[PDB]
């Protein structure tokens, strides 16, 4: 069982960013702006800084060349500055690794610390970035399939009852899970910034990062997705969907970009900020909690998920 | 070969209605009125005359209750009476078995012909009918999922060329096919109103009707049907979909009835109306003619469809 | 009163183009290309040849740099090459004068028929056209305001019952209509395709052409078109809507080009083939006739529209 | 000028709902029920209790027979039982008039505190609330135009600086405001949920209540309440829209239910969560702040709005 901490929990806003490791810039600049049409804030030989349609800060995702394709920081903004400092001190009594640097280990993050967590995933909390153009109102940039915040991640570890705990005092509260009879929790979706989910913990080999998340205004945003990767001949990496989740009640869709990193784009979000919020809890059993339509299940969504990297950048174990 | 008569084909407008026969009315009703939001125009306990929302003649569906689950008649409005003659005359210099009816088969329609086609198939041509309230403006009616149009059949024969000469003699033109790298065609769609089709020939045992389908305005209707089959516990009735058809270019969903008729509804359209209009043929092996997105196979899609009745209400020996 | 010749009626198909001159040809395309999205089939230093999403001859749209801008043509296409014969009888036996190209007027149409018909407008009969690459399912270049079909034209004209007889000897079936107490006419809706309408007659001083019509898949393609327009700080060239029509059940929204031609941009149709097909006649003092919803009047919708020209390439006078 | 007391202020999580004195409680129940879709939680021959589509507390809005129609409360949830003290202590601190009812004002609210504010509001503050049927996927329930959140409160009063200190020191945060040239403010939207607005001050007359707001999960849903409007014959009650505000972003509607009360339903939203939100600043000059289409204005709009009561239940006086 992972303690809770004496010092206080650093107070975090919502899941802010992920930086990927990609083997080949140029085909994954294709897949990100070409195909999906995210905004670039920044780039270089080396990394592509990328935003949707209604973000202020930043960057939403940053795409770094690297040897391995992997997940190296999955990244929680935080209150206020002081929150970094709160959360160097969680993570240093729990006895994890953490780098902390003051201007930060991407470009337009400030302060900045990043930490191996008790689960192996690299997390990253900061508060301090660079604020850009928030592309909200530029109809005149607006593709049909328009990808418009960055929603979430979703975490396979193995032992998902020891890793709800942690997160729970963390501050992320559950929204959804699912459940057996002895009332063991087999996944979770949990949440800081008042959507169904910022992180999810889902049970298999790990650590490893089964997605990244970006929401689209409606439904049909999803569907021209699917007939613009017809279109280009790329539909062999739509992987899942469309469909309708029964857990968190989505109309989802899940591709794959070059190195297999899978991506979820997905629509319609319910409100959970109260704090009696009622959690849902579906049963292992329940068929609906996969797809509300009964959609036929694709394996791999069950096998594959990317691998994520330590703080020096090597891949970490998968138990 | 079926050989092209002298005597002139009538002129067919478009189809128009499905008498389908179903086992227990009160169940069906449940599907195609509460589930499906169809019109009634008229019922008893015997029959039930449904419209979609933007019909005015009296129906596109006449649910009858039978023994035996089958297709009794697919129905094709013609453009005059006199037509109705000059298919009697037209089906007789073919040798099929005919009936002819001064007041109708079903309430709603008057003179009207039924026969058995060459295929085996129980068409019915008609220009009599009775018009009812056009309910296009009737919102104070529109459902989430409202079904709006009925717009093709689709036929499993054995012997598409066969039938698709036949078909083009009587005036269908063919829009979208599938060929072999021979140039055989493997399957036509055909119409008259000037959508994709009116009628649809596809391989396999027959005859035997795989569906009928209707139209929603928009995606997001679709998408309703699904999501209501799923509050209502009757998604395991959702056979195949959603999906987007290569060819047709149609945003599909094919559910069952409860005597396990296979209902199409789907959306987008294009105009076919010009002579000219270039037929796209898509090559037998190329897996998007079925889905563009790559949607995996459902094998029932491919084993099940309608038996259908002749004229003395006899299931058609499926050859 | 326009007597019905003697010679019988081309057979008409729908409308298919309309030639509009405009005065600065770089500003047309800016609106028409880079704004709306139309796609290019050909163009110079003096025209541009346009297209929608799904069409396959060879253009929709020909602007044509002139003086002054006005309609040049509209165009309709007729079933077969000896329609073009048929409708060169026609209009001579009817007195109008009339010119014949067998290569055509504009690029990409072949034989083809002009004529100032007895009301004062510029139309073209021809059956010839270069065919070229259907869009339809080019997903990769489909724009969030996609216009995918052309529609039709509406003229304004001083007596609406003398031209309503002169387009239905020539074929057109009215759909709907307006009339006061008495029976009159005021405006009707007429069509060759089978949906509301190819031309529409509405009363006013003459010859004009009111606006040309083009459609979306979609109401959200509509807003979006809107919601560009407002990006590029372009919103007071959107004339009146969105909207709903009472007469023709549309989703509306029209917008003023560079040369304030009008262009309708709606969507939602519905079937009007059937010989029978109920005509619709609202009252003149019904309000929702014009918006369903009771949006403002918008005056400048009822006093302007675009000079026409005759073959000598002149306005023709406005009665 | 309105002085931040010592006294904490309590945590407001979210607006809750309004109680809305209406005439005649059968005709605001077919507006609200009939025609908009809402959901009866609770009710009787005095008092209907309605919710939206999403909502798992005991109501959105509480409609209540009186003899003149008015706001009676506006409620915001506060995030536990001890803020609603905080709540009592901080009006108090304020000079308030006070009202602290143990087990409520109006069934499924317990503890509660009504207040007399400083802009003259009848502001309720409760945490406690009858949790019932979140019907957020009952698919069979939905309606084409479902309402299905509580987003905001439009409030109109003299002084709008005073009023927006008073709300700041409360924590209300600014996301978008109107200034003029000195960077005076005339208008002002503030969030604690972290969408656009909970609340927003507006200038004119006041006490009065401008309009309460839900939203629908997309643009169609909004326009088929227009349509079902149109098709009952009650589009005279549409009074502004569908229209695309600047300020907001929002898709907008407004109508007005049968005491003359606003409602607006809307679609789109953004995230506001993050403490440093880039505040937009609208110029008062600029026309694209209330209409981003440029719609025409519609003075009843910046007129009327609705009176509210004391905790007497007398109106309060308009300055």
């Amino acid at each position: 069982e992972i303690p809770k901490p004496v010092a206080p929990a650093p107070d975090i806003l919502r899941c802010a960013y992920a930086e990927l490791v990609v083997t080949d810039l140029a085909k994954s600049r294709n897949f990100y702006v070409d195909v999906l049409g995210l905004h670039v804030s920044y780039e270089d030989e080396n990394q592509i800084y990328l935003r949707s349609f209604e973000e202020f800060i930043h960057h939403n995702l940053v795409l770094t060349k690297g040897p391995v394709a992997a997940l190296k920081a999955m990244a929680f903004r935080v209150r206020t500055p002081e929150d970094v400092d709160k959360a160097e001190a969680y993570y240093q009594e729990l006895g994890c690794r953490t780098e902390r640097r003051k201007d930060g280990f991407v470009k337009g993050i400030g302060d900045a610390l990043r930490v191996e967590d008790p689960l192996g995933f690299p997390y990253e909390f900061f508060f301090e970035t660079t604020h850009v153009e928030r592309l909200h109102m530029r109809y005149d940039l607006y593709s049909a399939g328009e990808l418009v915040r960055l929603d979430h991640f979703n975490q396979v570890t193995p032992d998902v009852p020891r890793g709800r705990k942690y997160l729970e005092d963390l501050g992320f509260r559950v929204t959804e899970d699912i459940q057996d009879d002895e009332g063991t929790t087999y996944a979770a979706w949990m949440h800081r910034k008042g959507t169904v989910h910022d992180t999810a913990l889902t049970g298999g080999n790990g650590p490893r990062l089964h997605h990244v998340a970006f929401s689209t205004h409606e439904k049909h945003n999803i569907i021209q997705i699917c007939d613009k990767m017809g279109a280009l001949r790329i539909s062999d990496r739509i992987e899942r969907g469309p469909g309708r989740h029964g857990v968190s009640n989505a109309f989802y869709l899940y591709i794959l970009d070059p190195d297999n990193h899978r991506i979820e784009i997905y629509t319609q979000d319910y409100y959970t900020g109260d704090p009696d919020n009622p959690t849902i809890t579906w049963n292992v059993h329940d068929n609906q909690r996969r797809d509300w339509w009964g959609n036929p299940v694709v394996p791999s969504w069950y096998t594959e998920a990317s691998k994520v990297l330590d703080l020096d950048g090597n891949v970490q174990e998968i138990i």
